[PDB]
C-alpha cells in the first residue's frame, strides 16, 4: 500500500497512535525529531510528533515528504473549538486552514495572506469524504469546517471573536496550517483531524489539562480507523 | 570547497545575490521553491528565495538541507530597526534569534519559548567572527545583536518597545529565527545576516519601499564577502 505519515504536535498526541495500531516501530531520528516507522496492513506508516507550533510542525512535515517519502500525512491532536456545536471530545476535519497570526497589514494585504501564497490551505476532499463516511457509519458527529493556526495558544474571548469574525473558523490550534501548507507545496495529499480539548476562552488551560488524553485519544481513534479504510 | 546555502525571503533580496556572485545558475524547482545552483570559487552554491514568513523560510531551510545537502546556510536580506545606533542601510548579524510572537503564556511559559526547544537560537559563532573581521577591515559598522522573528512586519512604537523591553532585540524581521532552527536542528552552520530598510515603527512601509533595493544590494554584497573568504 502507499506510505503514510501519521503526525501529532505533542507526543500525547501520538502515544495513543503507537498504542492503537499496535505494531513494531523502528526510531529513527533526523531534525531533532523521533519517527516511528512500522508496517500495518500492508502499509508503511511513519509517526511522529513535531513538537509545538508553526517551526516545529513546519520542518517536521517536510522531513517526512524528503527523507521518507510519505505519499499522504494524517494529522491527529486536539483544539479549541470556537463554536457552539463543538464540545470537548468532539471531531472535526479542516476543510482549509489559515494562519490566523499573519499580519502584512502594513501593506494592505489581508489578514493571513502572504504574497505568493493565499490566506487559505486546502486539504484533500478524498480523505475529508473517507473521514465523513466513517462518522457517519460509526454514529459520531463529524464537522467539516476552517482550522486556525497560530503560534499563540488562545485563551480570551476577544481572540476567539477575531479568528470567528475575520476567519470564520471552527476551531484553533497551532500545527494544521503548517502541515496541510507543507503537503500542498509538494503535492502530498493531506488531512487534520483534530478532538476538541478546551474551547479556547480564559479556562482553556485548565480544560486542556483536563481533556488531553482523552481528546488526544478519541482524534488517535479515528485516525487509525481512517488508515483501515486505505 | 564546502556546499552553501544562500537564502533571502522575498526575490528583491536574492537577485542582487544571483547579479554579485555572476555566474551561471541551473534552475531547480522543488516544494514551490527555485534553487540557483551554480560554482563559484570551487564552491557549490545554492541560493532561493523562500518567500516571506516563517512558515515559508522553515520549508526552503529544510528542503536545502535534505534535498541539496548544504553543509552552512547563509541568509541575506532586510530588517527594521530596533535601536538608534542601526540607521538606515547598517548591517547586523545575528548572534541569538527569537520568535517573537510565540506565546504559551497561557501555560506559564516565557514569551518566545516551546517546550523542547528554547527561546534563543544561536547562530556560528565562526561565520560571526569572519563577519566582524571583513566588516573591520572594510571600515564598515557591524553590530552583532539578537534578531526577533516574527510573522507580523513591525510599524509600531508600542511592538519595537515590546521587542525590546522581552528580548533586547536589535533587529526585526520574519524569517531569521526559523532559518537559524532549522540549521541547528540539522547541524548546519549558519548566519543570519540583515541589513535596516525601515526602523520598525509608523512610517517603516513607506522606508521599506524606498529602501529595499539599497539595502537588500548591501547585504547581498557583504555575504559574497564573506563567501569569498570560506
Ligand atoms: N485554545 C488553543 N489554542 C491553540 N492551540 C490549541 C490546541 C492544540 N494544540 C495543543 C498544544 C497547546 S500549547 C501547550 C504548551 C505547553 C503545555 Cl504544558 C501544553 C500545551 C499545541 O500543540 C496546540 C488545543 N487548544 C488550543
Ligand atoms: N519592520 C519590519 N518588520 C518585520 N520584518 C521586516 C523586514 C524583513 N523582511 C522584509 C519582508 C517584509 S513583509 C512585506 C510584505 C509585502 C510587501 Cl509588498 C513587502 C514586504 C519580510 O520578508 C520581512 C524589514 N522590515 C521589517
Ligand atoms: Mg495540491
Ligand atoms: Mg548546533
Amino acid at each position: 500500500g502507499q506510505k503514510i505519515g501519521i503526525l501529532g504536535a505533542m507526543r500525547e498526541e501520538i502515544t495513543p497512535i503507537l498504542e492503537l495500531f499496535g505494531v513494531d516501530f523502528e526510531e529513527i531520528p533526523l531534525g531533532g525529531n523521533v519517527f516511528h516507522k512500522g508496517v500495518y496492513h500492508n502499509k508503511e506508516i511513519i509517526v511522529a510528533y513535531s513538537k509545538i507550533g508553526k517551526v516545529h510542525s513546519t520542518l517536521t512535515t517536510t522531513s517526512m515528504i524528503l527523507a521518507f517519502g510519505v505519499q499522504k500525512v494524517l494529522f491527529s491532536g486536539v483544539a479549541g473549538s470556537l463554536v457552539k456545536d463543538l464540545k470537548i471530545n468532539d471531531l472535526l476535519v479542516a476543510t482549509q486552514l489559515v494562519q490566523h497570526d499573519v499580519d502584512l497589514s502594513a501593506f494592505d494585504h489581508p489578514l493571513g495572506f502572504i504574497p505568493e501564497s493565499a490566506i487559505f490551505i486546502e486539504t484533500s476532499g478524498s480523505l475529508n469524504a473517507l473521514a465523513k463516511k466513517i462518522a457517519n457509519e460509526q454514529h459520531i458527529a463529524l464537522k467539516e469546517g476552517v482550522i486556525a493556526s497560530g503560534d499563540q495558544f488562545v485563551h480570551s474571548k476577544e481572540r476567539k471573536e477575531f479568528l470567528v469574525s475575520e476567519f470564520k473558523a471552527s476551531a484553533v490550534e497551532m500545527e494544521g496550517a503548517s502541515v496541510a501548507f507543507v503537503c500542498q507545496k509538494f503535492g502530498v495529499p493531506c488531512c487534520v483531524l483534530r478532538s476538541i480539548s478546551d474551547n479556547a476562552d480564559e479556562k482553556a488551560g485548565m480544560s486542556f489539562d483536563e481533556f488531553l488524553e482523552k481528546s488526544a485519544h478519541t482524534s488517535a481513534k479515528f485516525l487509525k480507523s481512517m488508515v483501515d479504510e486505505l
